[PDB]
């Protein structure tokens, strides 16, 4: 959940940034 792009790896926010 940090930025937005996909899904979140660690904990719900809707999306995230690319590893």
């Amino acid at each position: 959940g940090v930025g937005f792009g996909r899904p979140d790896s660690i904990l719900t926010q809707e999306q995230a940034k690319p590893m």
